């Protein structure tokens, strides 16, 4: 187990993403509020305000966010990436790890951009999502050529407080974008329709939200805790000509199963598609 | 809080199971304290209570006498004869709570009022997810049904999960969403781990990336204020990869499928309070 | 407030949006008509007619429209744009502000013809829609190069005197143009056939367009004075097991949603399309 | 023109608040003449309808006692409950306002009938959006409402939107088109938006021009004398980009689904009356 409690972190770009791992860390109490600086050239966004309420520390200049962090966050759209690299890759030291969370931005590309200003940049990659902000994300992280021993044993001890994180080689984190970072948005999708189905059958809708999700929620926890397949799971809670049988054949009947595997390879092209964008 | 209550499962299987499993890891109830009964003593179920610590027995008579409260865990079409048989063993300390699909209060109470007058009925609507302590469970309340037998029913329930009441017509829409919604998670996580399979992640990967991305999202919505339709749009940048998904997910169809399982699940529960009825 | 009570506009191009945007500046009060001239090529044309009754000036030669305008909109369509530039760019003063409204029309490529003939033409693009007739428009422009301190400001207060203007960073433009400038269509759209269906239930067809029109005005109205998402007014106003979310259910179940979707991104790719070609 | 007229809601939700609201807004009583009741109010209703000025009460029959113009702004299957508890309470000088889905003049009059003969009776269906007084309301009059009835009816709906006469036989179909109709704006928007999202437009921004697009829309249709056919023809250039959109809602039967949206919600209507006759 590393420490890491009194380092310092922070993101460049001050939107959603970096909103939601400074709320998760700091509801983590694994990092205090005051060790986070992030930085967008619009400060006077929503979510900016949401980190401002929060106790971070905010300015609209990224080279301060380089100085001022030990774990360096890159957290704007992926075609940004490049001119931030541009812009700060002077002010990279020894110290930083810099870990870029853009959705297709490739170590390599990165690493290329801040070895001309340094050497052995420490670079690590990750995909994460943002039920980070209540500590139940899904980050994967790769490790870059020159990140040292424990970089990633850091990286990785960092994102366990706001939900799973493991390892992984980075040609997986395209796909890994199109399952688990697009996910939440299948499933806000997915909680509203079912809310709707629970309205057109008589439920009050603050009702019908609340029993959908605490089904999706309890039954994702089920899954989690087994050993045994989803399709076992389902087979345990039809019964023979029962209520679920007859609402699982009308989900085939509209290839259920296929659009969630569109969607998964959807996100997945268009990740690949931000990269060549941006490259 | 609940020291000295006996409970008992008429039924010892899926459900039976998930709610003793949960009861006993929320440390409400004694394993000891638990009795179920099925006819079948070799099945795999009762072999996990066995391992629990509940009492078990092949003899409904024999759970009745055990218990104060008694869950009819056993499918729609087997309560009826169930209360056939343990009618004339309904004491007064008796609160019987039927969990199956569709069987109606007025059904129940019918049959064991030819026993004995004024038997206290519950039904309720739960799932599976229990057995995690993250069930979500509606009940409603019997025509001699005390109210404190509703609200120490509250009390025991919302230790497996969500716990509210509800009138008894809502139970059949209940039952369509969160009684058969733990069939559509478990259905859309198997698919989204074949498209996580597709894209290259290895199975094991895939279905942990997906389940925690699901069990996340939802519980960011039990913790928010916010519409998930608000939650979807924070989440969805522009020309991103997210909202390309949402694209093609929209081109299917994907809301009014899970509209059309919501009813498709209720209507045939209607149907078998039909049944129930007639 | 700047004061431009008494300058000078001209239309190059007479025709749907000349019309509307005119007929909404003297509806306003801003403009007066005989401050307005708008030239095309051919003098007996609806539009033109339409603009003469207003008390506009029309001339069949663009060089006049330039020598009265100290605000200078260019109404045609985009394949005509650089004939135009061609035409006038000697003609361009200092004092000129030139306001493309062509779709897809890049400031770079108008900049670059403009240029040929006189050094730092002062060049805003901005996208609209018909509704600017009734003063209920949705307008965005994004200021060019050689935009002086107050153009912007100038052209902003000018058209939010006909509906909703802000200023945006020009790629955003042909997005816009497939939301609110093909937007009226779609509205039109809806309109015939929620009177069809109106009809088809037993209502005159005139009720049934005034109580369509009605419904769309008020449900928007009611969205932009609401701070609440589209869809938590959806689920306000529905009610369990009620008319309206049996109807959503039909809507969801031929993807209404998603056609909505592909008519946005069909009309933005095609206002890039047509600038590719340009090119 | 109303200067002593008093109004009460029976009911307190979505319609209630937003009649209450477009009351106020359009400033057609004089203070302290609205009263409104039902039995759990949320207590942000509770905040809201009070610093607006609105009397609130838990009784019915105080919002009876109160009213004049007695709205009944509760679900369909509620009225004839409600018509039991304050039907005993009906006075002559009452013009009871039934704004329930499907429920017919009959069968209201047939309940308060039991009580005192001749109940003044409209029924109307209005729209949520009367909250920013741009609401489209019908009504039809009952056998017992004197003629001055319907014109007063009519004076006050017109001070929060479009208003109108009609048979009562037209009003479900009204329900599915205008009833409705806000909620099918509603989910057009969100799709708008995502739309606007896909190519590259911020959410806020998406929704902004989506909703500023469909109102001036309507406006435009409200206020030519042109077919809505034509009105789209004037958008659509040759070759261009709106045509193309066109086309693509023309291939998925865009205006079919809208059509089915109406014919849905009407004949739900109508079973939301079977039913309860
Ligand atoms: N949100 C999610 O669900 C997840 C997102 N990601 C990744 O995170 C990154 C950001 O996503 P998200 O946070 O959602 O997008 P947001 O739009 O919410 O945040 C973007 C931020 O970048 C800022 N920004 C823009 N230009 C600069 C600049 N030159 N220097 C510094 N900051 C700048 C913006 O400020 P302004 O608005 O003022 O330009 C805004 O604060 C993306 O690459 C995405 O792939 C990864 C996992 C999950
Ligand atoms: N599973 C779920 O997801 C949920 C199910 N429910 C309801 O719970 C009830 C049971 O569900 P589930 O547990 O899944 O079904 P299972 O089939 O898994 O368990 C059924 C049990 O009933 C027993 N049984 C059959 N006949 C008798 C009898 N005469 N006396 C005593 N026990 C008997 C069976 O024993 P044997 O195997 O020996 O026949 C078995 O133990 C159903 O009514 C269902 O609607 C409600 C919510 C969630
Ligand atoms: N209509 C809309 O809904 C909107 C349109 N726009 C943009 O506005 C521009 C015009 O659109 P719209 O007004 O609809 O198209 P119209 O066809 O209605 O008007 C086009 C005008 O250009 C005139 N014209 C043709 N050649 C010349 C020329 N060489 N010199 C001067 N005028 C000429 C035409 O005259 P003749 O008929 O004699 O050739 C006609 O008067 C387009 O670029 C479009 O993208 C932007 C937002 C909304
Ligand atoms: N929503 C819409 O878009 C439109 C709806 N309508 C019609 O308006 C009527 C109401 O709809 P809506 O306002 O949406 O429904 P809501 O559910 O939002 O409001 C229902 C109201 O009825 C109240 N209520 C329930 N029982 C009683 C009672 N015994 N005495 C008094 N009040 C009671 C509820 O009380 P509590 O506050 O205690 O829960 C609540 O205030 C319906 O008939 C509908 O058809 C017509 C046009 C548009
Ligand atoms: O299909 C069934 O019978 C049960 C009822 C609710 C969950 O699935
Ligand atoms: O939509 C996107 O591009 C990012 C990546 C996954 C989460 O949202
Ligand atoms: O959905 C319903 O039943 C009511 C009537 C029309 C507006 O919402
Ligand atoms: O269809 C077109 O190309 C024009 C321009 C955008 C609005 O409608």
């Amino acid at each position: 187990n590393l420490y890491f409690q009194s380092m310092s972190v922070g993101f460049i770009g001050a939107g959603q993403l970096a909103f939601a791992l400074a709320k998760g860390f700091t509801a983590a109490g694994v990092l205090a509020a005051h060790k986070i600086m992030a930085s967008s050239p619009d400060m006077d966004l929503a979510t900016v305000s949401a980190l401002r309420k929060m106790g971070v520390k905010l300015t609209p200049h990224n080279k301060e966010t380089v100085q001022h962090s030990d774990v360096l966050f890159l957290a704007v759209k992926p075609h940004i990436i490049p001119f931030i690299l541009d812009e700060i890759g002077a002010d990279i030291e020894d110290r930083h790890i810099v870990v870029s969370c853009a959705a297709g931005v490739t170590i390599s590309s990165i690493e290329k951009k801040l070895s001309a200003f340094r050497p052995a940049p420490r670079v690590i990659r990750c995909m994460t999502n943002t039920p980070v902000v209540v500590r139940e994300g899904a980050t994967v992280y790769a490790t870059g050529t020159h990140a040292q021993v424990e970089d990633g044993r850091l990286m990785e001890q960092l994102l366990s407080s706001v939900g799973f994180c493991t390892e992984v080689e980075e040609d997986l984190i395209d796909a890994v974008t199109g399952l688990s970072g697009s996910g939440p948005a299948y499933a806000f999708t997915a909680l509203d329709a079912l809310a709707d189905g629970g309205v057109k059958m008589g439920l009050p809708r603050r009702l019908a939200v609340r029993l959908g999700a605490q089904a999706l929620l309890g039954a994702a926890k089920m899954l989690l805790h087994s050993e045994q397949h989803p399709g076992q799971l389902k087979d345990n809670v039809s019964s023979p000509g029962g209520a679920t049988i007859h609402a699982l054949h009308v989900l085939e009947s509209g290839g259920f199963r296929s659009l969630l595997i569109n969607a998964v390879e959807a996100s997945c092209i268009r990740t690949r598609e931000l990269q060549s964008m941006a490259d």
